[PDB]
């Protein structure tokens, strides 16, 4: 956890596929965990330009960058040197479903992440797949504990040319390879995020992402 | 229409249903600060009771008026008045219930009025809605954006277990303005935070008092766009 | 008790996003060969703005011909009767809930039915009133907790071509106590629901089905 | 494009993925009669093995071309070869567990290759799957229809549980023809019944023979139109 500074770097490679479209990505970046602000500068390797919009991809490139306020207790940052896995399978409320799995660690001081990404029954003729969409809005996820790790839970809303939305839900799971002895929970809590595209060129092959995230309690007055 | 909605407001409101097989009704009176995001209500199980399920499972379909609008966002629901406003909604329980509500209100005589409806269905009979191992909710954040002229909402709550555990499940709510459209002015997307909670209850969940704040809110973390 | 011929009468009441509505019938069928008939009327809210087809299947578990000695869950719970409860997910966001009680009174099959649908998108099929009626069907049902449950996909036909699919989950609960009746274990019941007349915009409309309960009766290594 | 598929016809695989976190690999090898929809399979567990977790849910990831088409039903698996085809699918469990895989199906000097990816999450770790406290799979029907030049199947199957009762989940399955849709000839709507059986297994589910007869039909009840 001390192993986490004030500025970190990243690394990353993903790969996987969206129905039959196979792709390879990989990024640099940096962030201040404590802050919970990062940049990610992405590039498309293999399969580009994709046939799907980038957008689906997007929440699979970075939880150590997550500012817990409150004395929150830090399922990410305590994981270290151990490091940690997270998986997710996001519905899409018109057919497409999305699962990934990711594996972070910790490298010579640099945050090393390994992504697996497998979408299918993407309709070909909606948005995704003919590529009519401009980014996701602010989020609110839940997380819980659950099994010895934690569990997320959100909602999220894909901006559509025109001003209308597709909504996709999304349910992770987090696993930290630390032994539960030298870790310590957090209870219910929640994370607000804005995960927005900064730069984009060459038909989303190069993609430059950042996200702001902080975790609080809810802080509406209770009669108990 | 807004100005329909006093800073201090009255409501009253009929429930009838099943869940799984269980027939049931309800009623309820109330009272709330609409702008201030705070509202009580008392309820009684008129017919049904003892409910053989966790009360908890109705207590979402209790009044949207009550949401305190900052940051200038625009009151869909205040702005309905006197024509009023539905809403219907479906809950999916991560262990298979699913239980679909609408609802109506109206205004009449400077009074809140909601008629409600209710069905639940396949609940697990062994499962902890079904054998009352519930121990109210945890606070959410819902996403309402525009659609169809109307909005819809997302949300996902958590119902606290016995023990110390949750069951979550998800809602899908679409709110319809009898206004008509073009005297409505539509809000973009925005969040409402809400805690909702028990305060009293008697007899096997026959007698119930809520209480829920609810405040409607923009993101406000910063923005590099 | 359940004759070789048989008679029905129902009522229907529920909503469709926001619109209240009504309807009854009276058929007949025969409960031996999975065959029945019903003639059925939008008695309050008509004409819906929704496609009928969507209540279709909310219209008879009796007149199931059970074959190969299956025991029957439903011709057994007479006279006590039975229930069922459904929910249907269309694949473009409908959901649709769906509550049944099933009594015998007086040598007639008596039906009485709750309807709850919800977040039907405006602009799709259903709303629209761009539905051609359903594809054949298997149901595959299997005991659960004392009762049956039901599971299917439905395929409804598009005006234009193509279908929109939904699922079902249903869950049979007899009124008889668990030890007077013999439950069957996993079975399919093959079904063939069809439009054969309507009328008044779909104020008036006739149906039929055939359904037939069988094993799987392709060979088996085990 | 029939042509290639002969009356006994070899098939050799290779699966990887994860299922919860846990990485795995497998081979297959074996052979079957494409036209009567019979086919065996013999399959080893090259890396990850022991796995954690049931075989019953990779069982139905190990065979298209093997379906007998009755009814003159034109079959679109045997018309897609020499360039083949793939397909894609989510299988979700009532309790929560959810598989996605994808697989490529390929002609070689007339062995038939599979090239197959899953990745599986949010199995509960005190589920059956987990747990390995399944039984195989009940027989079922499988609906297809065309959707957008492809052909899309949906299925409830039922795993049989250690002490009785089943777990159930459901498929969405999207199949897409390598050839172009020019020269595919497009079937109607019709069903598919199947029945996937282990006929041997050894060293904890590290080693496992199946056997699938799938045999596609029209629906078969009189019809008053």
């Amino acid at each position: 956890e001390e192993l986490i500074k004030e500025n970190m770097h990243m690394k990353l490679y993903m790969e996987g596929t969206v129905n039959n479209h196979h792709f390879k990505c990989t990024s640099e970046g940096e962030g201040k965990p404590y802050e919970g602000t990062q940049t990610m500068r992405i590039k498309v390797v293999e399969g580009g330009p994709l046939p799907f919009a980038f957008d689906i991809l997007a929440t699979s490139f970075s939880r150590t960058f997550i500012n817990h306020t409150q004395g929150i207790p830090d399922f990410f940052k305590q994981s270290f040197p151990e490091g940690f896995t997270w998986e997710r399978v996001t519905t899409y409320e018109d057919g497409g479903v999305l699962t990934a799995t990711q594996d972070t660690s910790l490298q010579d001081g640099c945050l090393i992440y390994n992504v697996k990404i497998r979408g299918v029954n993407f309709p070909s003729n909606g948005p995704v797949m003919q590529k009519k969409t401009l980014g996701w809005e602010a989020n609110t996820e839940m997380l819980y504990p659950a099994d010895g790790g934690l569990e997320g839970r959100t909602d999220m809303a894909l901006k559509l040319v025109g001003g209308g939305h597709l909504i996709c839900n999304f349910k992770t799971t987090y696993r930290s390879k630390k032994p539960a002895k030298n870790l310590k929970m957090p209870g219910v809590y929640y994370v607000d995020h804005r995960l927005e595209r900064i730069k984009e060129a060459d038909k989303e092959t190069y993609v430059e992402q950042h996200e702001v995230a902080v975790a609080r309690y809810c802080d509406l007055p209770s009669k108990l």
